[PDB]
């Protein structure tokens, strides 16, 4: 009947932060939406789009905003040092949460830094776009949002963050931080990794007279979609989820090694079978 | 008048590509007969029902009553040889045979050995992961590359014919030796298929009694693996027929993947970024 999120801080006002801010307003949130960014232009473009009401590039200026709900949306490796400043600035009743692509250890360090204020999350929604000029107001509609509560999580804040994601249309599901990094190490980080390595392959396998990038129409096209992926976002994911990424890369090698042994032996029905399972499983999801 | 040059067309393999060929031929104003040959009698009746072929047969002998002067081989690649042996005597000396097979190389020379002057090797760089005459399109080749692989033995009159025919359906024709062809598409087509298939195979064997990874397709897995729904027989044929190149391509890819793994393990922040930045190469886009 009447609610309690006064002032919302968007930390890192780019594509995800702006999609959050826009989505939230479009769901009928009527309080303040503020921005903190190291880039004055991220805040400038954002204000000019009516995406935020006001922002800054001083973290100290954030206290004048009195945020009670903070969404972290910069690259994941900026989170810890930002949480530290925030822990001196934020009211004990503020809630802090995030859209970072990695969870695991990060969620525990952030609980430790921010005490009971922290709830880890990750919307599985993305279109590989960069910058706030690209942000959408319906990005989260029908998408899984994963929250990663731990024994220490404040239940009410868990509930508050969950409601909020539902208001922008997300479908919420809980996972342990560790399980999240495994699941997404395999389902998301590993595919990006092989996409980057494929692009690298075609660079090294071109000759001066033969440009392999002239011939995308035979299966490579979907892979070029990594053209748009942000190199700093991915460097940060790869390092922060290092262990699980190595594991996922190893399982893949395992799969690729099998397939190629089938090719070497010049199998036939084994190979056909292998391809047949893969088709069947990949069709199940679409 | 002009097309006394092509009167009776045989499509061998009345599937997605064979039917897309028949459909584009008709659409471009071909008035002659289009016949079909397939070991699957359902391919034939479906093609006739859909107005894609006028008549067809599952009996190779029958093909002689059709009197074909232009044959487009559209079955899985490893059927071409045995089929060719049947055609070498069923077909007129004045007939032309060409193909849409995804591999060239040795198979081109073999087919000019069986078929003589009749044969011209070809490969339209068009299509999708779908199988079956039901998914045939009438505009599949428009503005797509088509690679013809003439040799020192190719009849020049038949080359011009096939080339013209690909142009009448919207194709953009260029030439490659049969060996360069198999190198190029080994790397830009066959390798991305192997990699997509192995990507799916990875989620199968990294799933667990604690988690079905197929439940989370939205972080990159889906987009990158459409082509893993491709047809198992077609791909088996491709991997075996072009094995020396597929193996070289896969090894080259492992060299790239290993490089990235290396940058990740030693947390080489700057190099990683620069490796990922490779995707911003102009060569690539759209
Ligand atoms: N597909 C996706 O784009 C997607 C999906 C899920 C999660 N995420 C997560 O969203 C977060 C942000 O991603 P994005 O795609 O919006 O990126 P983006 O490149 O648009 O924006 C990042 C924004 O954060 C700002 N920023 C960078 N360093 C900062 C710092 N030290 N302090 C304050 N601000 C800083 C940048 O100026 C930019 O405005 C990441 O944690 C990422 O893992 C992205
Ligand atoms: N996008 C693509 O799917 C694509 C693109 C370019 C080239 N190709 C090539 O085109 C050919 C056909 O591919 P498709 O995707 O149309 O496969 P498809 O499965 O749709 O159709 C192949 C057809 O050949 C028939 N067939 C199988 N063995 C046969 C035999 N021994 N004799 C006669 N018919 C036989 C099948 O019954 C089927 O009707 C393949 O050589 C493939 O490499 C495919
Ligand atoms: O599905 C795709 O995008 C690849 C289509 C495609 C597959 C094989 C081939 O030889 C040419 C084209
Ligand atoms: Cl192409």
């Amino acid at each position: 009947k009447s609610l309690s999120m006064q002032n919302v801080l968007i930390v890192g006002v780019g594509f995800m932060g702006g999609s959050f801010a826009k989505s939230l307003r479009r769901s009928g949130f009527k309080g303040k939406i503020y921005g903190y960014d190291i880039n004055p232009e991220s805040i400038s473009k954002a204000v000019d789009l009516g995406i935020i009401d006001e922002g800054t590039t001083s973290i100290a200026k954030v206290e004048d905003f009195s945020p009670d709900f903070v969404m972290l949306s910069s690259p994941v490796r900026t989170f810890r040092e930002i949480a530290k400043k925030l822990s001196y600035i934020l009211s004990e009743d503020a809630t802090v949460t995030d859209q970072g692509s990695v969870k695991g250890k990060l969620v525990y360090d952030l609980e430790n830094i921010l005490g009971k204020r922290f709830v880890g999350g990750h919307p599985i929604a993305g279109t590989e776009k960069s910058g706030v000029e690209y942000s959408l107001d319906n990005l989260y509609e029908g998408k899984k949002v994963i929250l990663t509560p731990t024994k220490k999580t404040d239940k009410k804040r868990l509930k508050l963050v969950k409601r909020v994601w539902e208001d922008v249309g997300g479908v919420v599901e809980y996972m342990s931080p560790e399980l999240h990094d495994y699941v997404f190490g395999v389902v998301s980080h590993l595919p990006h990794a092989v996409a980057f390595a494929l692009v690298d392959t075609l660079i090294h396998m071109s000759t001066p007279e033969v440009d392999l990038f002239k011939y995308p129409g035979g299966g490579f096209k979907d892979f070029t979609r990594i053209a748009k992926s942000d190199p700093i976002m991915w460097r940060d994911i790869f390092l922060e989820n290092k262990e699980n990424v190595m594991k996922a890369i190893e399982g893949f090698e395992k799969s690729l090694n099998h397939l190629k042994e089938l090719i070497v032996r010049e199998a036939e029905e084994e190979l056909v079978e292998y391809l047949k399972e893969v088709k069947i499983k990949r069709m199940e999801i679409d």
